[PDB]
């Protein structure tokens, strides 16, 4: 039932900037290790609700070789796996 | 990369006018119940995505005593809570 308003359409986008954008869109504080580097592409087929967008982000980062762990006070920390 | 593009800058405007303006920005037709009245000022601090913007709207209205009910054909209904 939740509103489906989240989309992604990135081609060869800087991965750090992508992570920052997603974090902002999810109202999370982002902590990134210095190993977080490179490019990512992702295009949603249809709009997502917030939880589905969060799930996509997790599944994508895992596939990219990045570990993503929640920390106190609304933090997501992303580091090399 | 361009979800977070909603903004608000309203000073001493009619609540009804504010509701209508949000509706237009969300491409939603507004249905208002009786006794929706007031004045509001509100300013976003950074640009918001649709979920964030809608939630800001809901939070503001709830503080005034109003609920929002999505309805069919891209309607938002605003009634006393």
């Amino acid at each position: 039932g939740a509103m489906a308003t989240f989309t992604a359409n990135f081609k060869d986008t800087d991965l750090k900037s992508f992570i920052e954008t997603v974090g902002a869109n999810l109202n999370k504080t982002i902590i990134m290790g210095p190993g977080v580097q490179g490019k990512v592409s992702i295009r949603t087929m249809t709009p997502l609700n917030e939880r589905q967008y969060y799930q996509l982000f997790l599944n994508l980062l895992e596939a990219q070789g990045y570990a993503v762990v929640p920390m106190e006070n609304d933090v997501l920390k992303v580091v090399k796996s």
